[PDB]
């Protein structure tokens, strides 16, 4: 599995479950390409996005529907997703993209393994 | 001043200087407009980036362009840069602050929204 | 000023009102001695707590009542408070701004020190 | 496991390793009570601080010794430690306190799951 993500909530200090995830990859014309997407499941973890033939080195954005996800809580975000964008590079990478999600704020960092 | 940027940078305990800012708009066609640019100053913040009249209602997109900071500085970020995308002015006019914290590998972002 | 504190909201997206906040010195038997309290303002924050004069080299505690904070709105939250502890002047009189952004089971807190 | 710490390097995008961390319980008297202590695997996580039988209802104190962390990276930290103090409720609870590291920052959230 090389790019995992994970996502958690700060308010109630749990997992965030069924957010939907849009992976997209950077095409030579500049445009963003569909690559692969899903729900966090009830560890608020989405796996079995890609395969390491795929995963190619390039430019991809990951995108976190966490607008949604504040609305089926009743909440009012700020935001309209969380985007992280990021070179895949061949020289560490399971990549672990993590997130925790606040209403007006959110922060993401970028877990890199052998 | 209704739409502001302040950054900090968690490496050095400081003010992030001279980190450029593009800001898009969401036209009519669904396609990202280019709506305002600057860089931060030495205190890390960007001032008049717009005005009152020309900031309506729309979905808007703060790129702040981490990587080229970080580059800038002979560090190897893992971010190209970090994407604020929300719905702006849309229950009236707001006043926002867009505020970023920066590590190599880690950012976080939150709004300060006042009702003038 | 020396010392100040930066409090923000991430749930509401503004300043932390009427956030109280305990400062301790680390003494010569290693004890926290009280050292400044006050509370945040409508800017969410706090200066005015020391000077330039008292604020010696020494290791700080900065608590940030995070918990009374989120009872006084109804949130039953994790942390009691956010303690942030570090030694400050030790080489020469620096200037410390404490920064904290508050989530009912989570905070981040940042320092900015800078040169006079 | 009732109680799990995991931590993170935000400089370096990685598990957080070798790091020093104490538990302390609040005692009667106000004063912390040296609980349980370990270091960070190599996946950055320290798992068998305590039991449930152990882990009983109170205020604790878990001090992550980040400050020497920095220091063996070559690296001027600002903290003494990370302190993450919290009442442990029988009223959800597998607590696990994450943290991420920068020299100048950290950031600390609670994932307390069933
Ligand atoms: O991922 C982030 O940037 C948010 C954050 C803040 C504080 C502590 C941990 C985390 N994230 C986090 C968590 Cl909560 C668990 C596993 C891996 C990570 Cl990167
Ligand atoms: O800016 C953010 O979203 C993260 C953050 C984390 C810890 C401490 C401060 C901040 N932000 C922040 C900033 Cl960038 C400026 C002034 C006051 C604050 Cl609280």
């Amino acid at each position: 599995c090389p790019l995992m993500v994970k996502v958690l909530d700060a308010v109630r200090g749990s997992p965030a479950i069924n957010v939907a995830v849009h992976v997209f990859r950077k095409a030579a014309d500049d445009t963003w390409e569909p690559f692969a997407s899903g729900k966090t499941s009830e560890s608020g973890e989405l796996h079995g996005l890609t395969t390491e033939e795929e995963f190619v080195e390039g430019i991809y954005k990951v995108e976190i529907d966490t607008k949604s996800y504040w609305k089926a809580l009743g909440i009012s975000p700020f935001h309209e997703h969380a985007e992280v964008v990021f070179t895949a590079n061949d020289s560490p990478r399971r990549y672990t993209i993590a997130a925790l999600l606040s209403p007006y704020s959110y922060s993401t960092t970028a877990v890199v393994t052998n």
